[PDB]
């Protein structure tokens, strides 16, 4: 399926995922379109950050979804 990601320059990209992908994997893919390494990258969906070792399915991400990505450092 696909879902949406609002990404740091505000442009939303797409994402080819399943449910049982892990968070970690969704930021393998978002660093394969957008070279942001996954340990820098906070995914917010419907106001909860998204806990690595997760699932898309763990919080009910279905098609369509749109998430947020912020930066996860202290800084910027």
């Amino acid at each position: 399926m696909q879902i949406f990601v609002k990404t740091l320059t505000g442009k939303t990209i797409t994402l080819e995922v399943e449910p049982s992908d892990t968070i970690e994997n969704v930021k393998a893919k978002i660093q394969d379109k957008e070279g942001i390494p996954p340990d820098q990258q906070r995914l917010i969906f419907a106001g909860k950050q998204l806990e690595d070792g997760r699932t898309l399915s763990d919080y009910n991400i279905q098609k369509e979804s749109t998430l947020h990505l912020v930066l996860r450092l202290r800084g910027g």
